[PDB]
Order: C-alpha cells, then sequence, then structure tokens
C-alpha cells in the first residue's frame, strides 16, 4: 500500500525509524552539490505526537558531522515546518513505508525560495524502478532530471 502525508488514509507511526538518503533533487542544484547546506544524508526519523525528529549527517572533506532538527506539523495535515538554513516546510507525496520515501520541500532564505525533493530508503539504495518513480515525481514538480542527483554511493560515513 502507498499513501501521502496530506492524504486521509497517511499512518505516521509507519515512517519511524532507519532511513537513507538514496537522491536528492533541487530547482536549485547548487544546494545539494558538494559543500551545499542541503546535501543531507538522512539517518533516522523518530516520530513524536506533534513533531519528527530528524537525525542526518553532512559531508566536508570526506569528514561526516551529525546535525539533528526537529519538525513541527503546520495547520495543513501532513505538512511540517523546520527551521534549517532559513524556514523550511515539507510533505510526503509518497511512501510505501517499507521500501521508499519520497518527500518535497520548500526553503526560503533572504526572500528567496528554491524546491528540494528527496528519495529515502530503508536500505542503502532502492531498485532502479522506485529510482525511476522518483524521477517522474521531480518532472511534475518542474525539477529537470539533469538537477537529480543519486548519493547512493555516497551515503555512508
Ligand atoms: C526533501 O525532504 C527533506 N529534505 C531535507 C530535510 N528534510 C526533509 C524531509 C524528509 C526527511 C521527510
Ligand atoms: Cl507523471
Amino acid at each position: 500500500e502507498e499513501a501521502s502525508s496530506t492524504g486521509r488514509n497517511f499512518n505516521v507511526e509507519k515512517i519511524n525509524g532507519e532511513w537513507h538518503t538514496i537522491i536528492l533533487a533541487s530547482d536549485k542544484r547548487e544546494k545539494i552539490e558538494d559543500n551545499g547546506n542541503f546535501r543531507l544524508f538522512l539517518e533516522q526519523i523518530h516520530v513524536l505526537e506533534k513533531s519528527l525528529v530528524l537525525k542526518f549527517h553532512t559531508v566536508r572533506d570526506e569528514e561526516c558531522s551529525e546535525l539533528s532538527m526537529v519538525a513541527d506539523k503546520t495547520e495543513k495535515a501532513g505538512e511540517y515546518s523546520v527551521t534549517y538554513d532559513g524556514f523550511n516546510t515539507f510533505t510526503i507525496p509518497k511512501t510505501d513505508y517499507d521500501n521508499f520515501l519520497m518527500a518535497h520541500l520548500i526553503n526560503e532564505k533572504d526572500g528567496e525560495t528554491f524546491q528540494l525533493m528527496g528519495l529515502f530508503g530503508r536500505e542503502p539504495d532502492l531498485s532502479s524502478d522506485i529510482k525511476e518513480r522518483f524521477a517522474q515525481l521531480c518532472e511534475e514538480h518542474g525539477i529537470l532530471r539533469e538537477n537529480i542527483i543519486d548519493l547512493s554511493n555516497a551515503n555512508r560515513c
């Protein structure tokens, strides 16, 4: 079964646990390139009553830096907000809970904005078919494939 965080049948408890960043995509590519602040490697999602605790790490000169963020539910069901390199809101347009999770995030900083999309997997990689479904979701948001970066061979410290 699959669901969207904005959907009626969404079960947030089921996204709790281990996750890995498989692919990141953005209409401002610099944000996810080397040293971009959004080149984030997810490790875990802890589901709480009204928030999600996100554990990530970034990498600089082959050195891993841990970071934790708390995302709070907003007034729209399935949407969360979090302060990080600006103000962010995000939703999960599609997840099957057991294998993949696709997220769409809007960042706003210094009066600007950009879209960030992410494909996260329970294991350190996902099938080529799920990677293709993710490229199609990115296309529905106006994000070109050339702005989609597979990080499955760069997600372990
Ligand atoms: C694009 O998705 C994201 N990107 C950066 C930070 N958080 C998210 C939300 C996910 C982890 C649910
Ligand atoms: Cl489509």
